[PDB]
């Protein structure tokens, strides 16, 4: 199961508390097709106290690949931020390469396993850079990028 998997890597990163309870449940809710409101659940993401902008942007990423749900909405510069990590030469280097590896890529694990090959840092910024073009890779391609990011990152601590 595709989405249970990212629901796993995801949940991973966040610490233990009572509010990583309320991101399982909403996480599982936008998995389930329970609807949902980009709008709201990224206002909510955005205000949450203790949760590590890394977290929000990796969150944020999410919600904004599945539960479309959009409608013209803007990007939001607080996930950008998170995920551009706002700046540090050469990761960004690697991120543009990694970039175009997962542009040939359409599967979950192809995409996965490239991914694997570099660091957190890397990762986060490449996603930073499909978020300024979510539609520059499948969502397939972006859900592998997800978790590799959050097994990269899991494994930091």
């Amino acid at each position: 199961s595709l989405l249970t998997e990212v629901e796993t890597y995801v949940l991973s990163i966040i610490p233990s508390g009572p509010l990583k309870a309320e991101i399982a449940q909403r996480l599982e809710d936008v998995f389930a097709g329970k609807n949902t409101d980009l709008e709201v659940l990224m206002e909510w993401l955005k205000t949450r106290p203790i949760l590590s902008p890394l977290t929000k942007g990796i969150l944020g990423f999410v919600f904004t690949l599945t539960v479309p749900s959009e409608r013209g909405l803007q990007r939001r510069r607080f996930v950008q931020n998170a995920l551009n990590g706002n700046g540090d030469p050469n990761n960004m280097d690697k991120a543009v390469k990694l970039y175009r590896k997962l542009k040939r890529e359409i599967t979950f694990h192809g995409a996965k396993e490239i991914s694997l090959s570099y660091s957190a840092g890397a990762l986060a910024s490449c996603m930073g850079l499909i978020y300024n073009r979510m539609g520059a890779v499948t969502t397939e391609v972006a859900f592998g990028l997800v978790c590799a990011t959050c097994e990269q990152i899991a494994d930091s601590q």
